[PDB]
């Protein structure tokens, strides 16, 4: 599924991330158009032989396990598989545990280097939460 940007910013408001670890909702809505372009289904090889799955591109060396990354944990306790579906729970519940693991939001790239600093609140502009 392919999200329209206030259609993900209601989703992931109802789904407790508004303010989740004091990361405004903008921040989260940036993070997914720069990760995935609003796309459940992307996913990204990376050069250790792992993927990036889902609207947030959660990483199968640490956080889901997807059967063709050796030597790898699955700390959501969740097939790969599950970060690429319509509904996004087990995204928003896996990006929970990632940005309570140390670095906060920094796990994410295109948010340090494409939303972190910037005016995160204009993703969410006009939408109605
Ligand atoms: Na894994």
């Amino acid at each position: 599924k392919v999200f329209g940007r206030c259609e993900l910013a209601a989703a992931m408001k109802r789904h407790g991330l508004d303010n989740y670890r004091g990361y405004s909702l903008g921040n989260w809505v940036c993070a997914a158009k720069f990760e995935s372009n609003f796309n459940t289904q992307a996913t990204n090889r990376n050069t250790d032989g792992s993927t990036d799955y889902g609207i947030l591109q959660i990483n199968s060396r640490w956080w889901c396990n997807d059967g063709r990354t050796p030597g790898s944990r699955n700390l959501c306790n969740i097939p790969c598989s599950a970060l690429l579906s319509s509904d996004i729970t087990a995204s928003v519940n896996c990006a929970k545990k990632i940005v309570s693991d140390g670095n906060g939001m920094n796990a994410w790239v295109a948010w340090r280097n494409r939303c972190k600093g910037t005016d995160v609140q204009a993703w969410i502009r006009g939408c109605r939460l």
